[PDB]
C-alpha cells in the first residue's frame, strides 16, 4: 500500500540521488498530474480565478522586503548572475503582487483572484525526504486574492467552500480544521493579528465548521486555517491552507485607488487546497491503493485480442475509442488471454475489452474490470457513452458497482 | 508592431529588473501560452508521443558526463545544497534519458517518442536581453526520440512533416532550411559525422526541401536541421531544430536489448518545432499585430448591455457561451455602450455582443467585431455553433471575414 511501491509498480514516476527530493514524472504519472490540473482549472473557471505564471527565481532584495529571507533563507536555493544573487522561489506570493503592481489598480478590480500552478523549491534536509510526501521541488495550486476589508468575509467563505468542493470529488469527507495563531517569531502589529485571527474564526462559525486553535503554528505574517483530511485508513493529512494577510501587500508597495479616491493597501488572502500536488498524488495513490478513478487512470481501457483474426477489429476499436477522448491502449501480443488480463489487472487498468470471433459480428465487446467483475457483451457505442459519462462526471465508482 | 509594446497594451506580460530576462505571464498572456500547449498536445497524440516532466536541476556530475559543463559552463546557473552542486537545466535531453534508463528496454519499445514542455534557464548577458525574443528562462516544446539506426528515417520524416504541419496553422509556409555541419570541437568519430550529416542531407532531398549548408555551426554532438520562418514582413525567424545524435545516449549508459538478444545503444533525435514558446508567442504577437485568431484570443467574446434591463439576459448568455467552451466575459459596468465597445476593440476581442431591449425580446444578439464589421442580429445558438466551428478548426480567418 506504499505509494513508492505502487508508483514504481505502475510506471508512475522515479527518483534518483542525482536530484534528491525531485520527481522524474513518467508518462503515466504525468497524465495523472495533468488530469488534476484540468480538474483544478475547471474549479478556477467556476470560482472566477485568473491563472498566471511567475518567474522561477527573483532578486534577493525583493525577498528582503517580505521578511521571508530573515526566517527561512537556509531553506532557500540561491544563484548569482553578474554580481547579483537570486533565490529560486519557495512560494508564489511575491511573484503575484508584482503582477498586481503593474498598472494602476482601482476598487473596481477587487476582489482580484490570481492563481498559479507554481513549482516551488525548498532546501530541505536529505534525511527528511520520503517519496512524494516530502520533496524539494513541488507544485502548488496556489492562489492569492486581493480585496478590500469589506470583501474579506465573502472571499474567505469562497475559499472554504472550494476546500470542501474539491475534497468531496476524491471521497474525503472526514475533515479536521485547525486555526493556527501567531508564532513567537513574527512581523506585524498586535491589533492587526487580532483582526486577522478573529476574521478567520468568524468565517468558520458562519459555515458551522468545528475547529481547534493551534498556538504558534501560523506563518510569521498571517494566521492560517489548516485543513486536514483523513483517508480510508484514518490517517491525518494536512493539505488545505487559508491565510489572511495584512502585512505583505503593504511591504511590497501594493495599493489601489479606493471608493473615497484615496490610497489603500489591499488585503491578501493566501490559499492552497491540495497543497503540494506531488504530495496529493501520493495521498491519492495510497487512498485508492493504485485503483485510481477512471478519470484519473493513466490508461482507462485496454483492448486485447484472442488470435490474430481480431487484430484488425481491435485496432479499429482502439482508434474509435481514442477519437472519443478515452485513454485506450491495444494489447496485440501473442500471449494467452488469462496472461494479458492478469498483467493489466496488476496495472490497475479500470476496464479490459476482450474481442473474440464472437465479437466480430456483433460490434460488441466483452468487458471486464480490474476488480475481477464480468459485465458481458453489448454495444461498443453503448460502452463509449457509458464511459464518457464516467470521466466527465469524475465518478468515484465504476460501472455496475 | 512591436511585441513588447503591444504586450503592455493587451495585459500579455511584463518584465522588470528584479528578474531580468524572465517573463511575468499575466492572465491574458498565459491564456495564449496554455492555448498553444493544447495545440501542441493535439499533435503529440496525433504523432504518438509520450509526455513526461523532469526536475528543474540535476547533479552537475552528469553535466560533466555529457560534456555540456566544459563547453557551456558560463551559461548554466548553479546552486549549492549539502556540499553538492546542482545545475538548473538548460536542456531537457539528459533528463529524458533518465526516464528511458529506468526499466530494461527492448527493440519492441522502439521507436520511443518522449516530449516535454521543459522550462530551461541559460545565463545570457543582461545587456543581451530583449523582450520575449531573448530571455534567460524559457519553455521549449522539446522532444527526444529513441530508435534504431534503421528507423533513422521514419522518425526524421515525421519530424519534418510535423514542422510544416504545425507552421501552416499559424500561416507560415515561407520556410528556408539550413544544415549545420560539424564544428571543430565535437565528440564522436569522424564516421558518425559522415553518416549523421548524410542522413539529414538525404532526408531533405527525400522531402523535396531545398537547403544550404552552415559549415561549423552544428552542436558538438550532432548535426542539426534548422528551420527559419518568415512573417508577413519577410523577417527571418529561426525556430525549428532537428538534431541527429549518436553520442550522448552512449555517454549516458542508455541501452536496449535488440532482436539478436544483445545490448545495443539507441539513436537519439533532438527536435523542437516552435522552439522557445515565449519567443514564438512574441512572433505571433507581431505577426497578427495583436489580432490573434479566435482560438488564440485570451478573451473570445464580450457581451455588453445598454441598460440594467438586459442585465439578466446577458448573464444567461454568458453562462450559455461559457458552458459551450468559449472564453467569454460579461461587461455590466455603468458606462455608455460606445465606451464599452471602444475598450474591448482596443483589447482586440474578436467578437462583441450587444443586447438591447429589442435583443432580449427576440432571443437574438447583435454581433459585430474588433475590425468594425457587422453580422447584425443573429440567433444565439447560431453564434455559438459558428464559434465552435471557428475554434475547433483553429481557422486563421474570421466569420464571413
Ligand atoms: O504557506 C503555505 N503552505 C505551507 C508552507 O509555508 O509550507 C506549507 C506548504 C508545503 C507544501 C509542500 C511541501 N513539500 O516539501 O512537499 C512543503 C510545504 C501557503 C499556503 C497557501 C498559499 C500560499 O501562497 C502559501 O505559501
Ligand atoms: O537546438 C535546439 N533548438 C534551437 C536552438 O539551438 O535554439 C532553438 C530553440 C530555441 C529558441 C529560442 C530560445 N531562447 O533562448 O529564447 C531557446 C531555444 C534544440 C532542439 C531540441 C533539443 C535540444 O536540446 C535543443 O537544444
Ligand atoms: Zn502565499
Ligand atoms: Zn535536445
Amino acid at each position: 500500500r506504499d505509494h513508492r511501491k505502487i508508483g514504481k509498480q505502475l510506471d508512475l514516476y522515479h527518483m534518483q540521488e542525482e536530484a534528491p527530493g525531485m520527481v522524474f514524472w513518467h508518462n503515466d504519472g504525468w497524465t495523472i498530474f495533468r488530469e488534476l490540473e484540468v480538474f483544478v482549472r475547471s474549479k478556477l473557471k467556476e470560482y472566477q480565478y485568473q491563472e498566471v505564471k511567475g518567474p522561477f527565481m527573483m532578486d534577493r532584495v525583493l525577498w528582503e522586503k517580505t521578511g521571508h529571507w530573515d526566517n527561512y533563507k537556509d531553506a532557500m536555493f540561491t544563484t548569482s548572475s553578474e554580481n547579483r544573487e537570486y533565490c529560486i522561489k519557495p512560494m508564489n506570493c511575491p511573484g503575484h503582487v508584482q503582477i498586481f503592481n503593474q498598472g494602476l489598480k482601482s476598487y473596481r478590480d477587487l476582489p482580484l483572484r490570481m492563481a498559479e500552478f507554481g513549482s516551488c523549491h525548498r532546501n530541505e534536509p536529505s534525511g527528511s525526504l520520503h517519496g512524494l510526501m516530502r520533496v524539494r521541488g513541488f507544485t502548488q495550486d496556489d492562489a492569492h486574492i486581493f480585496c478590500t476589508e469589506e470583501q474579506i468575509r465573502d472571499e474567505v467563505n469562497g475559499c472554504i467552500r472550494l476546500v470542501y468542493d474539491m475534497y468531496s470529488t476524491f471521497g474525503f469527507e472526514k475533515i479536521v480544521v485547525k486555526l493556527s495563531t501567531r508564532p513567537e517569531k513574527r512581523i506585524g502589529s498586535d491589533e492587526m493579528w487580532d483582526r486577522a485571527e478573529a476574521d478567520l474564526a468568524v468565517a468558520l462559525e458562519e459555515n458551522n465548521i468545528p475547529f481547534e486553535y493551534q498556538l504558534g503554528e501560523g506563518a510569521f505574517y498571517a494566521p492560517k486555517i489548516e485543513f486536514t483530511l483523513y483517508d480510508c485508513l484514518d490517517r491525518a493529512w494536512q493539505c488545505g491552507t487559508v491565510q489572511l494577510d495584512f502585512s505583505l501587500p503593504s511591504r511590497l508597495s501594493a495599493s489601489y485607488v479606493g471608493e473615497d479616491n484615496e490610497r489603500k493597501v489591499p488585503v491578501m488572502i493566501h490559499r492552497a487546497i491540495l497543497g503540494s500536488m506531488e504530495r496529493f498524488i501520493g495521498i491519492l495513490t495510497e487512498e485508492f491503493a493504485g485503483f485510481f478513478p477512471t478519470w484519473l487512470a493513466p490508461v482507462q481501457v485496454v483492448i486485447m485480442n484472442i488470435t490474430d483474426s481480431q487484430s484488425e477489429y481491435v485496432n479499429e476499436l482502439t482508434q474509435k475509442l481514442s477519437n472519443a477522448g478515452i485513454r485506450v491502449k491495444a494489447d496485440l501480443r501473442n500471449e494467452k488471454i488469462g496472461f494479458k488480463i492478469r498483467e493489466h489487472t496488476l496495472r490497475r487498468v479500470p476496464y479490459m475489452l476482450v474481442c473474440g470471433d464472437k465479437e466480430v459480428e456483433s460490434g460488441k465487446v466483452a468487458v471486464r474490470t480490474r476488480r475481477g467483475k464480468d459485465l458481458g457483451s453489448m454495444d461498443v457505442n453503448e460502452v463509449i457513452e457509458k464511459l464518457q459519462q464516467e470521466i466527465r462526471s469524475r465518478s468515484l465508482k465504476q460501472l455496475e458497482e
